[PDB]
């Protein structure tokens, strides 16, 4: 809340008043210009709105508006709030309200809370839940993990249609080829060899560019995961290389490797690393881990790829990184030993923000159905508490919320609404981990801080696994929950070596779990989000210092405090700048959180003059620690 | 025949010996690199190979290795001998007895006839035919003729699929695209309008390049047939514009204007020019000249597009072929009031070469079924005559080629398939216009070289017409003939409004015509190939001059000899240059061969130094010439 709350206002001044009528105005739209009915609300959701009238305009709590951060708003406004005709025909409230009774239907109590809750600043969906929640397409959904079908012509357009057909509505888009053959491998068909993947490639960065208004965005944020021992590999690692004058421009694909640890085992064994057209070496992104190992292995033996030094790659990888901040790395086998899906197959990518991390085969399209819940506001009492039954309480609302999206989800292909269906994926989110930890005034490094976070996700992986128990309880269990690890009784933290943190009831949960089933594979997909220091500002006046004598230490510097003047230890140990922070406390807590993660979530460790073996001891600890996403991004300057 | 046939008969030497073993050799044949059975013969031919291997090695006549141009050969040994391991495996006699055999089976009788004429330079296929022949994927077509099948992204993603999944095999491709609405027009899923073509463009253009490394061919020569009511028309003509800097670096898309004779009427009576997104003018690619003008004449009524000078679009257009010789103009009522298939629909595009005139629908894509006759190889006896019987005579046979092929074609997409074999679309070509004249020592504009001419087609269109009867006659008319032009004895020239030049007997034609039908809807589409002055060199001996003391005049200039010191006029008449041959007369020589020409042809006038204006009277003139394909290039400097 800054001097500007007048936006808000004075702009909730040529708004329209009653819920009710809003709607009306929205269903009853007309195209002026083409003259075409121009709903933006469903039938179904319309009528539900009628039907109730009374008891939701009524529920609705308007002064709530003014409770929105300034540059929030602005997004919402901007963005968010369905306009009229050029003109915004929403208040934030009507937005939330739409949401709301976008996931339940007649469910109308469960609607109005799901209301309170996210108008109290709580929690929040999505902005694909956001934005066409409640509309007559309503696909609220956020990515979409999508499989390279074929590696024949009949198969790779039949791909492309996909990544267009979703990439017209919908959201982010993630694809794995490491079955496409390598460069100047063989067609049977004719004198031709293959062109590789990067041409391939620059066809998918293409259908990317044109299939885009309508997915209100040019930014066309694919991300393309590739195991690094396709022989295409050190093609694919280059892509977004600041050199290439007849290459990919590829301004919005994205590569990720999808990495064994085999390699991770030979680099640091310094060694071989063989490379594969995949025709010539098939069932190689189907294996993994030991059965990975013989596997490979043998083709090593066999003779059949183009052997290089483990750390020639390695080396060439890094050096894209930094250039370019790519690829992305997540590992392989870490992902699919700790996953929940085991059972139905190998899990081939994760996607672009490197968190969500579920199964996807050529008629199975993985769906991110995600709600993020605001950390800050369980803060409780001068200084203060962190209230953990509320947040159990509020996550196990958020699962059930994300659960409906998924039956009320308006699928753009086929393939997503299966795969959605059988299994059930949600990713609760968080917001304000930082937050938090400096209201409650700890510092980033507090061996207590440390503590915290894991009690949190603890807690939220724990409702958020009870919230699904009873719906299957109620519903029954998601499709395909037989061999789950959970259809054993085996869970998140189970599958990395641990205890809980047990601060929860692990025992009567796990129980019931085996009794009940569960209504989703997965549940949580935390960090990476922004719209789904100002900290300081507020500390410095009860000591002294400030403004007309002091324009001056931050607006100059990145908000790094650390010997200045008259300025508290306290303080300069709680505002603490990121690259100050240390790293392997960073991954740490990372690989703490990582426990109770039925999905992955990623790092951005923060280094300065990061070196070709600065970032290797980063990877390799991480690595080691038996984390999802390996490191996902390196920012430098 | 020239001083380096030496490169034919000492590489005669590096070649095995009889047919049979070279067919072995060819079929038996594996990837030296992959081990794989690498058959060049499909079993179906090779075993007719073996079960007459007698007749065959005995019929062949290897002396005719010889009788073959210099740059000819060159042409055979580079690209159409099948190469063993990157050795030359096929002495021509091999190449064309197996492509002979390609066309019949067991037909033996007709498969060395057909070997003889050929190996005897009187006819030959198509390239696709030569190349592939024979071998396990027999398709033998040149060119397709695709529809844009819908204006969703479901239709241009299936359209896409197609124009890689032939372009992948097969030739060149020719879509047309007036369904495709215009910029900036509207979606009814979300607030997107349209990106227009030229993106869309940009995407065809793109699975142009990466779809090639089997198509044996980086180029990509498709072209895009348009209306010039297409409110994207401008933008349209405008691809290969020499300037672009974020746009169509379309170095193999090439623009094709579909034009109505509204255009050129508007234009001429200098007037108005309406453009319209499809969407709010649908049907307009389905009617035609009267149908068509109701329609548009109305939608102008309505105001629904957006009025131009018609001059403008006219003015930019030409400006446009100057600059880069492009688009290309077919005159889209010339085509369909004059096609025999106007009983299927309403032909909406031509093809690159712009030749062939024949229907294609979102589930018919048309074929360039080919062969091409060499006009000089019938002029006979000090100076001659033309054989007009041996003519008819050739001319008969290469329609029974064709029409095998159409049988025996490996399709591409059973579109293809569909179309191909309903309808049965020739294509007799004819090689040696420009020759046969200057043999029969007859000059360019002789107005008996004019006679001639006319004659020639004349004698095609009438056998490939009565062959075609016959199989009619044998095997059944086309499978859609009823409703036929011919199905009423309306026949080429008949459609114009001609009669024959009657040196062969229509009416006994018409006659059978109507009763036993044809067995091809289509028969020629005469001249735009070349691999499918040397002519003074002989004359200067007899009268005088020459080398040591004249490595002079033309050696300089463009074979240009008007007023060359001692040089007679009878030369200087005959070998006149192209640029100074008269235009109205080749244009009109055109619209005399017109008449006989099921399909259509193109023209390439000449002239230096082309006005906005000069140009215009040449494509006013064809234009009311009543020629098919307008003007479809210019050549300047
Ligand atoms: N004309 C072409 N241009 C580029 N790549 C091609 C072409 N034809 C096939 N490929 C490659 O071959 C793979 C797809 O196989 P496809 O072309 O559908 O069957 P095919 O290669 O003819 N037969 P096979 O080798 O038996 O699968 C892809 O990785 C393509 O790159
Ligand atoms: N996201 C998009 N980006 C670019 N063009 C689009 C997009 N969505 C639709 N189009 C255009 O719309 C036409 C195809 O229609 P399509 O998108 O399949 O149905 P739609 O527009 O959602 N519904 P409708 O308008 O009722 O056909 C093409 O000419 C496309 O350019
Ligand atoms: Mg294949
Ligand atoms: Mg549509």
């Amino acid at each position: 809340t800054l001097a500007a709350r007048i936006a808000i206002s004075n702009l909730h001044k040529q708004t329209t008043k009653q819920f009710s009528k809003v709607v009306e105005d929205l269903y009853r739209y007309v195209n002026a210009a083409t003259g075409k009915p121009a709903p933006m609300i469903s039938d179904d959701v319309y009528n539900i709105v009628m039907e109730n009238k009374d008891k939701l305009n009524s529920a609705i709590v308007y002064d709530r508006d003014f409770q929105y951060s300034y540059f929030g708003f602005k997004t919402l406004e901007r963005s968010y709030l369905l306009r009229i005709n050029g003109q915004v025909a929403e208040r934030p409230q009507h937005l939330i309200m739409r949401v709301a009774l976008g996931i339940h239907g007649r469910d109308i109590e469960a609607a109005l809370e799901t209301y309170n809750l996210m108008s109290l600043k709580y929690f929040t969906h999505a902005s694909p839940t956001l934005f066409n929640a409640g509309t007559p397409k309503p696909q609220m959904s956020s990515c979409f993990l999508v499989a390279m079908k074929e590696d024949s012509i009949e198969g790779i357009y039949d791909t492309l249609k996909e990544c267009a057909l979703i990439s017209k509505t919908a959201g982010g888009i993630g694809l794995h080829i490491h079955n496409i053959r390598s460069t100047g491998s063989y067609i049977a068909g004719t004198n031709g060899t293959s062109n590789g993947l990067i041409p391939m490639i620059r066809v998918f960065n293409n259908t990317a560019r044109y299939v885009d208004q309508g997915g209100n965005k040019r930014p066309g944020a694919f991300a393309l995961y590739l195991e690094p021992w396709h022989a295409d590999i050190f093609d694919f690692i280059d892509i977004r290389k600041n050199h290439g004058k007849e290459e990919i421009r590829a301004r919005d694909l994205f590569p990720a490797l999808w990495i064994p640890d085999l390699f991770m085992k030979r680099v640091e064994e310094n060694g071989t690393w063989t490379l594969f057209s995949p025709t010539s070496a098939p069932g190689l992104s189907d294996c993994y881990g030991d059965e990975f190992e013989a596997l490979y292995t043998r083709y090593e033996k066999e003779g059949r790829g183009k052997t290089i030094k483990a750390q020639k790659l390695w080396y060439s990888i890094l050096e894209a990184q930094t250039e370019t901040g790519t690829p992305f790395v997540v590992y392989k086998d870490a992902c699919n030993r700790k996953s929940n899906q085991k059972n139905l197959g190998v899990i081939k990518s994760s996607n672009l923000c490197c968190e969500i991390v579920e199964y996807s085969a050529p008629d199975e399209t993985a769906v991110c159905n995600l709600a993020s819940v605001a950390l800050p506001a369980f803060i409780e009492t001068k200084t203060s508490t962190y209230n953990f039954k509320k947040l159990h309480e509020i996550a196990k609302v958020v699962t059930r919320n994300l659960n409906r999206v998924i039956d009320r989800n308006y699928y753009p292909v086929e393939e997503a609404r299966k795969s959605n269906m059988r299994h059930r994926p949600i990713a609760l989110g968080v917001q304000g981990l930082a937050d938090t930890f400096m209201l409650l005034r700890l510092p980033f490094d507090s061996e207590e801080a440390r503590l915290l976070n894991i009690q949190i996700f603890e807690t939220i992986y724990h409702a958020s696994m009870e919230a699904s128990c009873e719906l299957a309880q109620k519903d029954g269990p998601y499709e395909t929950f037989q061999g789950s690890p959970a259809s054993q009784g085996i869970l998140q933290f189970d599958m990395w070596d641990q205890k809980p943190y047990g601060m929860w009831d692990w025992d009567t949960l796990r129980k019931d779990i085996m009794k009940h089933g569960v209504r989703n594979s997965l549940t949580m997909a935390p960090m990476p989000t922004a719209s789904t220091n100002p900290y300081l500002l507020r500390d410095l006046v009860d000591l002294g210092i400030w403004d007309e004598g002091m324009k001056q230490y931050l607006i100059t510097q990145n908000g790094s405090i650390q010997g200045l003047p008259n300025v508290p230890q306290e303080l300069k140990d709680l505002y603490k700048t990121v690259w100050e922070i240390s790293q392997k406390t960073i991954i740490n807590m990372a690989a703490d959180r990582s426990v109770y993660i039925d999905q992955s979530h990623s790092l951005n460790l923060f280094l300065r003059a990061p070196t070709m073996g600065k970032l290797t001891s980063m990877h390799f600890y991480g690595w080691k620690k038996g984390l999802k996403t390996g490191m996902y991004y390196l920012r430098t300057q």
